């Protein structure tokens, strides 16, 4: 839809790429575990503001992010470091908290994914 923005970048041949043990941990452990969570489905693809009748969404959220985009960035090696990927997850959670009312169902769902995310990120291995 023309009323939805293009998705966040997932392919850019000019951007340097690098595989790190931390990035492998983010795909194998963090993304894998969050993706199967009962509350993951609203976060598995960009917010479709047209379909969901949220016409102001992209007037408020200027740095959209979702796990579908993160999954593509991890599987198609878009990142140089783990911090870029962790920032994407944090952007996804923050966008949800900014747009929605505290205590809304979608906020409780993002909070459950973030609690699981924090448990996994505290165990982030050191580089090798
Ligand atoms: C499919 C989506 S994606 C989404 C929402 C829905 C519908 C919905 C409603 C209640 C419970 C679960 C899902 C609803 O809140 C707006 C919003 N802000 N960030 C996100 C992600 N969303």
């Amino acid at each position: 839809s023309n009323a939805n923005p293009p998705p966040p970048e997932t392919s850019n041949p000019n951007k340097p790429k690098r595989q790190t043990n931390q990035l492998q941990y983010l795909l194998r452990v963090v993304l894998k575990t969050l993706w199967k969570h009962q509350f993951a489905w609203p976060f598995q693809q960009p917010v479709d503001a047209v379909k969901l009748n949220l016409p102001d969404y992209y007037k408020i959220i200027k740095t959209p992010m979702d796990m579908g985009t993160i999954k593509k960035r991890l599987e198609n090696n878009y990142y140089w470091n783990a911090q870029e990927c962790i920032q994407d997850f944090n952007t996804m959670f923050t966008n949800c908290y900014i747009y929605n009312k505290p205590g809304d169902d979608i906020v409780l769902m993002a909070e459950a994914l973030e609690k699981l995310f924090l448990q996994k990120i505290n165990e982030l291995p050191t580089e090798e």
